[PDB]
RNA sequence: AGUACGAGAGGACCGGGAUGGACGCACCGCUGGUGUACCAGUUGUUCUGCCAAGGGCAUCGCUGGGUAGCUAUGUGCGGAC
């Protein structure tokens, strides 16, 4: 356990548990986002393989 | 006093003790400088009739030292409480 300043190696061990539950939110947008876009750039690859 | 402080690295305020730089005031007793009526060596010519010994001139002829005085680059002291 730190350290010199003893109150705020646990407040940052705190706030590292706020941005990481903002984490938790953005990140799983973020997955969403990723699969919709390899959905229409799989389906872009499909469509540019040949058609009409 | 590696004390306070500081996670570490680092690092005191205050208070004592030495040693310096620059400047200044004195003075030679040391270290040196100079010291043209001090001592010695030595070259050329002239003179004291000659040898020897000396004198004159050649930057004090030149060279090696040097008393007193004057000196700093030398020494003592000051800006302390």
């Amino acid at each position: 356990n730190p350290n010199k300043t003893p109150s705020e190696n646990a407040q940052a061990y705190f706030t590292k548990y706020q941005k990481a539950k903002n984490s938790v939110a953005v990140v799983e947008e973020q997955i969403r986002l990723a699969q919709e876009e390899i959905e229409y750039f799989d389906q872009l690859i499909q469509q540019l393989s040949s058609a009409s």
